[PDB]
């Protein structure tokens, strides 16, 4: 690994929802939560041997934390990821998660072109227990800004983004749970797809340590494998990490 290029710098954004409900309406409380979360998530990444050998030391660090203290005032018909109402159903507490990710990508496109990854932290109750979403490892996107011209948006947007909500079923999720969501979404950004039941090695039984972080069904984090990447995820991220490090990875600060 190139110690000069082993860290994916992040642009972390907290919308007014997160600021109010998670940060208690205080910058200090909001940034502290995020700084500590990314650090724990980083511990997972830095310590992972993508090649089960010496290809490790790769992780994430926050470059900028943007805090949107109040909803984004918009003109009728116009939408923004930080606006007060949910879209498309203003009656629901949350946006359709997919449309929200696209909107976030559209709105922070300018800032996203200057970073390895952009991650939105919000506080809205997504339907059917969904906690987050991200580009990369699908059916393109992920680490390092890749342009995509949006016909509807009339500009280039970048697919190096993801989001995490710390609210599910009417309550704030446990910090141990939030860590898992971000690790999983960032996992997608790093190229990992979900672990398939078809490969036991990548989706063990509860008596074998449980499932790994990229399993599609949320894992409380009370089982051993829960906060680790399976061999399937490792292989994917390993392939991705190589062709990408030189492109946008930087040197770890500290
Ligand atoms: C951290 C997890 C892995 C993220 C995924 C979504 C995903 O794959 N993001 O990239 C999720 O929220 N999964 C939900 C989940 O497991 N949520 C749990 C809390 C749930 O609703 N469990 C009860 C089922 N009614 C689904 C969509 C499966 C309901
Ligand atoms: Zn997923």
């Amino acid at each position: 690994p190139d110690p000069m290029k082993n860290t994916c710098k992040l642009l972390v954004v907290a919308d007014h929802r997160f600021y109010r409900y998670m940060g208690r309406g205080e910058e200090s409380t909001t940034t502290n939560y995020l700084i500590e979360l990314i650090d724990r998530v980083d511990d997972i990444y830095r310590n992972t041997a993508w090649d089960n050998a010496g290809f490790k030391g790769y992780g994430i660090q926050i470059e900028q934390i943007r805090i949107l203290k109040s909803p984004q005032e918009v003109k009728p018909g116009e939408k923004h990821y930080n606006m007060a109402k949910s879209y498309p159903n203003e009656e629901k507490d949350a946006w359709d998660v997919k449309m929200l990710l696209e909107q976030f990508s559209f709105d922070i496109a300018e800032e996203a072109s200057k970073v390895c990854l952009a991650h939105l932290f919000t506080y809205q109750d997504f339907d059917m227990g969904t906690l987050g979403l991200a580009y990369g490892g699908s059916p393109h996107g992920g680490v390092c800004p890749k342009a995509y011209y949006s016909p509807v948006g009339k500009k280039n947007i970048y697919l190096n983004s993801g989001l995490t909500s710390t609210k599910n079923y009417g309550k704030t999720i446990l910090t141990k749970e939030a860590d898992l969501v971000t690790t999983h979404e960032l996992g997608h950004n790093f190229g990992a797809e979900h672990d398939p039941d078809g490969l036991a090695e990548c989706a063990p039984n509860e008596d074998q340590g449980g499932k790994y972080v990229m399993y599609p069904i949320a894992v409380s984090g009370d089982h051993e494998n829960n906060k680790m990447f399976s061999q399937c995820s490792k292989q994917s991220i390993y392939k991705t990490i190589e062709s990408k490090a030189q492109e946008c990875f930087q040197e770890r600060s500290n």
